[PDB]
């Protein structure tokens, strides 16, 4: 069937121009609303998510791996790495690198995340621990972001993105305080304000990672605490036919407004 909200999501869609995955879980219930959900799309910057995960789950054996310091040399900066560069010649501890992932989208401190991992096949390979068969990481920053049409290298689908994100932040994938912590990056996320938080009532919290690379491609990946109701997981993936493509954010917002009429 096609419901209100999926039709909904097909007439922004047709404004637009691009191809819009989305993924609801309503934790109150469990149910989910999906729109291409098994639609495969470039992640960018949300596999950070992932690779953040990763090195908690490390950590959980390990007392002291998030305060190991990483080498971060002149040659390790690459596009977009406004807390790294300030670390240049210096370290930055597993800690560190990952609130940066996370909360400024640093693509360095991603590929020190990656490489601790052993390569974006370790950062695969701890999706599909947690259950995640969908999840593929291929390369690292920045090439990741090329999002190109039909290639299958860096994707996932909403559905999926939507279930490990509930698992990594609400149920058990992670230890206690790994998944406590996780929570507090994401909540502390700098990037978010004009995505899904945009299309939300302003009460309602979350924490978020956004993602943005070629062919307009913009997407962002939320944990939500609505007001007087149980959390939500909400995936919204945008990808736009010509290379050059301007980014579209107010797209997710758009996206989140319709999913939150819906409930
Ligand atoms: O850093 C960024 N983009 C970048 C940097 C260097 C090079 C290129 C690029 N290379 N080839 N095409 N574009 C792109 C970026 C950062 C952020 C952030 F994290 F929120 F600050 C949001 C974005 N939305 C679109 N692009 C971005
Ligand atoms: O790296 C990139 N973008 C970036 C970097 C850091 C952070 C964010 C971001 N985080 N949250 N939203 N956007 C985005 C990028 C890379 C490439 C390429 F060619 F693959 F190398 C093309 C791009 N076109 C627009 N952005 C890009």
């Amino acid at each position: 069937q096609t419901s209100a909200v999926q039709q909904k999501l097909a007439a922004l869609e047709k404004s637009s121009g691009g191809r819009l995955g989305v993924a609801l879980i309503d934790t109150a219930d469990n149910t989910q609303v999906l729109y291409r959900g098994d639609e495969r799309f470039p992640m960018c910057s949300t596999s950070k998510v992932m690779a953040a995960a990763a090195v908690l789950k490390q950590s959980e054996t390990q007392k002291q791996l998030l305060n190991q310091p990483v080498e971060i040399k002149p040659a390790d900066l690459v596009n977009y790495n406004p807390i790294a560069e300030k670390h240049v010649n210096g370290t930055m501890t597993l800690a560190e690198l990952s609130a940066a992932a996370l909360q400024y989208s640093d693509n360095t401190a991603m590929n020190k995340l990656i490489a601790q991992l052993g390569g974006p096949g370790g950062v695969t390979a701890f999706a599909r621990a947690i259950g995640d068969e969908t999840f593929r990481l291929d390369r690292t920053e920045p090439t990741l972001n090329t999002a190109i049409p039909g290639d299958p290298r860096d994707t996932t689908t909403p559905r999926a993105m939507a279930q490990t994100l509930r698992q990594l932040t609400l149920g058990h994938a992670l230890g206690e305080t790994q998944r406590a912590q996780l929570v507090t990056w994401l909540k502390g996320n700098t990037t978010g304000a004009a995505s899904i938080r945009a299309g939300l009532p302003t009460s309602w919290t979350v924490g978020d990672k956004t993602g943005a690379g070629d062919y307009g491609t913009t997407n962002d990946i939320a944990v939500i605490w609505p007001q007087g109701r149980a959390p939500l997981v909400l995936v919204t993936y945008f990808t736009q036919p010509q290379q050059n493509a301007e980014s579209r954010r107010d797209v997710l917002a758009s996206a989140a407004r319709i999913i939150a009429e819906g409930l």
